[PDB]
């Protein structure tokens, strides 16, 4: 970087050089206008040229050398290190008039050089190097650099409170202290001034304490000088995730100001900039290893907790149960919560979406290990509607970390759709990539009503699963085919025992047929967007007997509970129990799911959640909800399409 | 693109087949419980496969292969060419008991097949090609490929008054008509309504009127489906430029959607999509070839009327004179408007920015030639303050349209800045990629007082012409030393004259020598970012003599009139006469002016605006403007960065 500095008449300007600059000197304006030629003579640690029309040549310490006065001969002056107390840096000219070799005036510059660099992690390795070249920049990708924040999840300061921020350190070097008429600023822009905050400490003599420097109201903070090497030390941290008006860019800028004169403002002199990714929310599918399971049920469904301990038991994840709250739906673990993560290179953690159905009076129960954000509508607007696919490969487009699942209505249909907040906070996030899909033909409107993912055992691979009511109805006619017509469904469930429910009822019941059908093409059509936007084939699906009632609007709710919406801990399945027509003493329908799941090497455990409830009206009482480990593969190393 | 399609039982399913898709079908649900194998028959142009289990193999027209029924056997069904009034396009499937070999029933579909495709000139020739696979996308650059949009700066239609749009043809093929239950739809989202409009002939036999079918509170249309082979020819205009919340995409899509019953949501069986990106405004740098000259001055200010024609005379520019109004300043044609173009593959025209002083009583003036955009503040609002570079190299970055500059105050100054919603405009064009300067020093605050480019005769090359304060005493002190110091300044100002300024008495005026020192310090800031943002040397660069006042505020204004403000037509410069110290009957700032002017085969022309005024306060009262030919490189070469 090039900076013009002119010689004053009769006088030594002062400057201060910044190492990683250059000056290009005007000396003839300076100059008496009676003289003719001019010398120089240098310090050894300023490097001076004379540059005559674009040709340089270098001058040493003291010669005699004399070049004639023109505003196209110039200087070009450098210093490759900062000064120090013994330092005398400068260069001065003599000016010489007609009959020459005794100065008739001189000027000169007197010189402290200094290091200044802003630091960050740019390179992402979670240390702080040396002025990373592309610092002020931020680029996607395996090769990309540039610095990563975190949103504060949690929410005069101690260190300790600031452990989780990103590192930001102001290098210096230089003599005791700059000349007079010299300051050094930190800032943020106005717009960023509610994405950021910096904390330091201002006054380290008297103690450790922390205190908030930059962010909402706070534009600037002017930063004490110390001289020889130093370094100041700056925590910040991310306020907000990415949204539909913010990309998730920020910039934080130091620079070195000079005072002019009263009411005049400071010139900037030198300025350092560095640039933060602000980390997006990251859902996780149902293949990556789980940690915890999170229940919610009434403190009497005993079978349901029973069940749930017992399948928990098979692996290596522990079990949180919660109950129910004023505030919140019975599915609120499932409903209200969305598990998700943050990561930068320095640290990672969890973090939950919470949306409570009332408001807030969970964060307690959670624990110290999670982020929580809250919300500052229909039912489309449930985390239930939200899923995520496993990391899929779509015409040689790579989705590393799979893509977002959002239940929607046609678009001329005039029906429900998720809140337009919610549709754009997850398409900010930019990683996921979303999909709407068709949720609104049922009654409640999840789009886990109808699919699931599950990985298969001992590969890389994994399974769609679909609810599917010709495969219930393909079932329920062979089984009366076989005889078994007068097999009788919710046997247990007394609320039930009134309405005599068998396969035949079901099969002979026109209306319910037709309706079944038409969810049927609902299904379908999902059918084929996930295939078409996840990259998947036939042999990628398996299909689910499920069963639906159609209400005044035309659209679903389960007949018998939905077994897609499962818990899915690797191998293990916790598969909610259908109430099936019995054959043989077993449900036709548990036989038919174990058939088509076990042989891939699926274990497939059943979870009474409605027993306790003595019937099932298509409602469920209970929630699951599973904190799993983070991808491998980090977020940063994708190359996102552009918007 | 895969679509499931399921038999039904006893019945041949009707259902329209899309070129482009293939169906996977499901068999098994339709078949009789007691039934074991299967058989088919199809047409001639049906192709089908039977698949069990992933592997496919052909199947005649009528064979007598059986295959098991089962979930995991069903067919893949592809037709290659659409349906005529001779087709009959047909699957037939029928089902077998045990003891085989008679049907016991059978179920089957009819096929009507169509090509539906909605096509715009995704590859920027100017022509509509068929069915671009990359016509859902935009990207840019060389290689990039999707349609461009004009924005409509003109503001029952007839086809010439569409002539400028943008052509979308919907190309079907089919018999004479879709079966029952179907209809084709138009549309756009909400988002996009207020980005775009489309027009068509509703009713071609009777009349040619063009109707507006989509656009605001127009979100959908039915287009009537004819049969053969048919083109609906639409036209598309854009409604506004890229802005701060839009990024310049919009999409149309069309959709085949299917009646399914009485208030339920008609189902999407096909939808097609197209892209197209809103064209940039563009601005004009100086080394464009110019085509016409405006100017704006009171009607008696003769001189200025006389010199401007005699230098467009000079050149093969027409000349446009513009007098005062009522609701515009003196300056208006340069401070009020900003000349500027935008391109598409089919067209592309000059684009002028309006805005009025006072707002609006021009564009009769500019004649129909141009597209005309008016604004729905401080002087740094005015387009005085907008410059645009030549095309530049900056560290391997290439901008081939240039950069546009922009002054402003610095960030922590408090200063005065252009409005963000200009800023935010200017940004979000994208391809000239804004820099901002400091000209908040100066009390008019305009770039345009400080600096300005011309183009180096014989040359691809060009200057950067700067102010210069010290260019000017270093003249002034020389003359002196040469016995001049008498010379007089604005002679045949009479309204000067009792003022009796000479070189003497400027350069013995000590305040003066120290704001002007300050304002040198202005003017090398932004040297030093020009040098940097630009790519340029010193070499790049000519300093012409400049002088100003400072006010209260310790803002500058012109002591002379600023001759770095100029008319550049080519190797043709009008430059403000200046009306410096005569030295031997010549102005001595004119004849140093031509001694750094003219020897680079720049021919000078000195215009006298202020004469009619009788002095010179630092007002100047005539503006120019000039029309420029676009650029020859085309905007979507561009690969602007991501944002
Ligand atoms: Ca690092
Ligand atoms: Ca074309």
């Amino acid at each position: 970087r090039e900076r013009t500095v002119r010689l004053q008449y009769g006088s030594r300007v002062e400057a201060v050089y910044v190492l990683g600059t250059y000056l290009w000197t005007d000396v003839y304006s300076a100059a008496p206008a009676g003289a003719q030629t001019f010398s120089l003579k240098h310090s050894e640690h300023v490097w001076v040229e004379v540059v005559r029309d674009g040709e340089a040549e270098e001058v040493a310490t003291n010669g005699k050398q004399r070049w004639l006065l023109s505003p196209s001969t110039t200087l070009r002056v450098t210093m490759s290190q900062a000064s120090t107390e013994a330092s005398s840096d400068k260069v001065t000219v003599n000016y010489y008039d007609e009959e020459g070799s005794i100065p008739i005036d001189q000027a000169g510059l007197f010189l402290t050089a200094i290091e200044i660099s802003l630091d960050v992690d740019a390179d992402r390795d979670g240390v702080v190097e040396k002025n990373n070249p592309k610092k002020a920049s931020w680029t996607w990708g395996p090769e990309g650099q540039g610095a990563i924040l975190l949103v504060n999840c949690d929410r005069v300061y101690s260190k300790e409170d600031l452990k989780d921020m990103s590192q930001m350190i102001l290098r210096t070097k230089g003599p005791d202290r700059l000349p007079a008429g010299y300051e050094i600023v930190l800032y943020i822009s106005m717009s960023d001034s509610d994405k950021v905050g910096v904390f330091y400490v201002e006054n380290p003599f008297f103690g450790q304490r922390y205190i908030h420097i930059l962010g909402r109201r706070k534009l600037y903070h002017v930063v004490k000088y110390t001289g020889g090497s130093a370094e100041l030390l700056f925590f910040v941290e991310g306020l907000c995730f990415p949204d539909e008006g913010f990309s998730g860019l920020v910039s934080i800028h130091v620079s070195l100001l000079e005072y002019m004169a009263q009411d005049i403002p400071l010139t900037p002199i030198f300025t350092d900039t560095v640039i933060f990714r602000i980390a997006p929310w990251i859902m996780t599918p149902n293949i990556l290893p789980p940690v915890s399971v999170f229940v919610c049920c009434m403190k009497d469904n005993y079978l349901f907790l029973k069940e749930v301990k017992n399948l928990v038991e098979k692996t290596n994840c522990e079990l949180k149960v919660c109950f129910q709250y004023l505030n919140r739906g019975d599915r609120w673990i499932q409903d209200e919560i969305a598990f998700g993560y943050i990561e930068a290179p320095h640290k990672g953690f969890p973090v939950v979406l919470d949306s409570p159905r009332d408001g807030n009076l969970v964060k307690e129960l959670l624990g110290p290990d999670f982020g929580y954000v809250t919300r500052e509508v229909t039912s489309l607007d449930s985390f239930g509607n939200l899923e995520v696919s496993p990391p899929v490969t779509v015409n040689g487009k790579t989705y590393p970390l799979g893509r977002i699942l959002i239940g929607s209505s046609f678009p001329l249909s005039g029906g429900r759709r998720m809140t337009k907040v919610v549709r754009d906070f997850l398409k900010a996030q930019q990683v996921q990539a979303p999909v709407e899909l068709y949720s609104d033909w049922l009654t409640v409107g999840h789009v886990d009503e109808f699919m699931s993912f599950v990985p298969i055992p001992g590969t890389k691979k994994f399974l769609l699963l679909m609810a599917s009511t010709s495969a219930c109805y393909k079932l329920f006619r062979e089984k009366q085919k076989d005889g078994h017509g007068e097999a009788i469904m919710f046997k247990g469930l007394g609320g039930m025992s009134s309405k005599r429910i068998t396969i035949n009822k079901i099969l002979s019941n026109e209306s319910l047929v037709q309706e079944n059908l038409y969810f049927q093409r609902c299904l379908d059509w999902n059918r084929d967007i996930l295939k078409k936007e996840l990259g998947l084939t036939e042999q990628d699906i398996i299909d689910l007997p499920a069963l639906f009632k159609m209400d005044e609007d035309h659209r679903a709710r389960a007949f018998f509970p939905n077994m897609v919406n499962m818990i899915v801990l690797d191998k293990d399945l916790g598969i909610p129990k259908p109430f099936g027509p019995q054959v043989e003493e077993e449900c036709c329908l548990e036989m038919h799911v174990r058939g088509l799941l076990e042989p891939l090497g699926l274990e497939c455990t059943f979870i009474d959640d409605i027993s306790a409830y003595h019937k099932f009206l298509g409602e469920v009482h209970c929630g699951t909800n599973v904190r799993r480990k983070p991808f491998t593969f980090k977020w940063w190393h994708m190359v996102p399409s552009r918007r």
